């Protein structure tokens, strides 16, 4: 019955946490977040929720190289969520990058209380930069084809974004103002609307 399905649900949850844990242990940030996104999208469908995980997690560890990288996360997807909020949109991009540090958490929540502290190695950094074309290539990959953040094809304006970035680090001129110029842009000096083409 329902009870004895929802066994068999957390068995796969289980299996679907440690996959993201393991993408998170080797330093891959898209690849965890696809994971991530993995697993919260069976925990929501199945009506599953962090606590309903994490009792059968105790014979697993996020380390403190992993809190390192889901703090860094964190921060990075904070300041673009809010960043990307602007007077020409400010619902489909936030949004999409909030998304992200909510799912991020439900990972981490899982094994953790929320009421109960993360223990990061506070020598592990990831570049910010990293962090945030792992963001958006994430986004990019989720996305359906059609979706669009203001008049622009969001897949092509994660892919102009993320462009943006790697030039930066190429030129070594990687600040937060330079990212904020890119986080906050909705392109609009662009030279027409870009598509899913």
């Amino acid at each position: 019955g329902h009870m004895v399905t929802r066994i068999e649900n957390l068995e796969n949850a289980k299996k679907l946490w440690d996959n993201a844990n393991s993408m998170l242990e080797k330093g891959n940030i898209s690849g965890y977040l696809k994971a991530a996104n993995e697993l919260h999208k069976f925990m929501k469908e199945k009506n599953l929720k962090e606590d309903d995980l994490r009792p059968e997690l105790s014979d697993k560890t996020i380390s403190p190289k992993g809190y390192a990288i889901l703090q860094s996360l964190w921060g990075a997807a904070s300041d673009y969520s809010r960043a990307a909020a602007t007077l020409t949109e400010s619902t489909v991009e936030p949004g999409l990058v909030s998304a992200v540090n909510k799912m991020s958490a439900f990972f981490m929540d899982c094994k953790l209380s929320p009421n109960e502290r993360a223990t990061p190695d506070p020598d592990f950094k990831v570049g910010k930069s990293k962090i945030l074309v792992g963001i958006m290539q994430f986004i990019k990959d989720v996305a359906d084809p059609t979706s669009k953040i203001w008049m622009h094809n969001t897949k092509a304006l994660m892919n102009h974004k993320i462009a943006a970035i790697q030039k930066l680090e190429r030129s070594n001129n990687v600040n937060d103002e330079t990212l904020e110029s890119v986080l906050s842009s909705k392109g609009e000096n662009l030279s027409e609307y870009l598509s899913y083409k």
